[PDB]
């Protein structure tokens, strides 16, 4: 039993809710919140820009130190950093950004990072400003993640279409 509330159950291990991931994070304070990161951990917009704003830019400060030490992530890769005031940890995961021409096949590799964590709050990877079809992203999520994932979809209109079209 966990403290995630109001989710629709999609499969044995995947749950979905129309919600702002920022507001969800502050309520549950989960062990792991997933960020829709880029390889540079530049959290300017989308989910990343919103999460970073909620940390008063502390996420960006920590991220810049991480990159200065380690260099960029791989597309499809991830790193674990602090969750600041939102969660214990933030798993920064890089899905492909279609608006950069990046290979959508790497979306499965991106979701594989979730399997290293028993429970996660997460957005749909490569959705929103990353330009991929959120319906496809949901399919890859369900077919790749085996741990317990609670998916927050900000767009109420998008949430309804994802539910109604789910196979
Ligand atoms: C274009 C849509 C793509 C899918 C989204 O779910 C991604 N953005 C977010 N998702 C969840 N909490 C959030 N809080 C702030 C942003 C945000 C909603 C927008
Ligand atoms: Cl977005």
């Amino acid at each position: 039993v966990n403290s995630f509330s109001g989710y629709l159950k999609l499969t044995d291990n995947v749950y979905i809710k129309n919600a702002d991931i920022v507001e969800e994070a502050k309520k549950v304070k989960p062990t792991v919140v997933v960020n829709a990161a880029n390889v540079y951990l530049k959290h300017g917009g989308g989910v990343a820009g919103a999460l970073n704003k909620a940390t008063n830019n502390a996420m960006q400060v920590e991220s810049d130190d991480y990159i200065a030490t380690n260099g960029p992530l791989k597309v499809g890769g991830s790193c674990v950093l602090s969750g600041h005031n939102l969660a214990k940890h933030c798993l920064h995961v890089v899905g492909p950004n279609v608006n950069k021409g990046e290979d959508i096949q790497l979306l499965k590799s991106a979701y594989e990072n979730f399997n290293q964590h028993e429970v996660l709050l997460a957005p749909l990877l490569s959705a929103g400003i990353f330009g991929a079809d959120p319906i496809h992203s949901l399919r890859v999520c369900v077919d790749t993640v085996r741990t317990n994932v609670y998916l927050a979809v900000f767009d109420k209109n998008l949430y309804d279409k994802l539910v109604s079209s789910f196979l």
